[PDB]
């Protein structure tokens, strides 16, 4: 990446993509990728394979869906980070696992983990979108508690 707004597209191998400053778009493609949004409002999509997603500071967006495998988000900060999951809300299973939040797509091996979600506010993503539903932090908590 560069200080500008970049679009960084991986290939089928395990890739490291670093957006640097600016509002970037990072798409890993297949393989196990490491994606960094760094400073700015970035959109990170690991795609297939098991990807580590570091949106960095700023308000970052993370994509997930069927066939995305097991991806882990490591947030650093931002008051309006978001996850956008391409599935119906009733296909989602929310659980606490230690200090992580784990979101599974029912009927699949696809799972999205937010590392240290329960440690502190800077590790949280503030809105989780399913197809036509935006779930805020109080809503996420209620799903976790209900599905325990
Ligand atoms: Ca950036
Ligand atoms: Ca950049
Ligand atoms: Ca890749
Ligand atoms: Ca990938
Ligand atoms: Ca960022
Ligand atoms: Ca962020
Ligand atoms: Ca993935
Ligand atoms: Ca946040």
């Amino acid at each position: 990446g560069s200080a500008r707004d970049d679009v960084l597209i991986g290939d089928a191998g395990a890739n490291v993509l670093n957006g640097l400053a600016g509002n970037d778009v990072l798409s890993g493609g297949a393989g196990d990728d490491v994606l960094l949004g760094d400073e700015g409002s970035d959109l990170l999509s690991g795609d297939a394979g098991n990807d580590d997603l570091f949106g960095g500071q700023g308000d970052d967006t993370y994509l997930f869906g069927v066939g995305y495998g097991h991806d882990t988000i490591y947030e650093s900060g931002g008051g309006h980070d978001t996850i956008r999951i391409n599935a119906g809300a009733d296909q989602l299973w929310f659980a606490r696992q230690g200090n992580d939040l784990e979101i599974r797509i029912l009927g699949t091996d696809d799972a999205l983990t937010v590392h240290d979600w329960y440690r502190d506010a800077d590790h949280r993503v503030e809105i989780i979108h399913a197809a036509n539903q935006a779930v805020d932090q109080a809503g996420i908590e209620k799903l976790v508690e209900a599905m325990a």
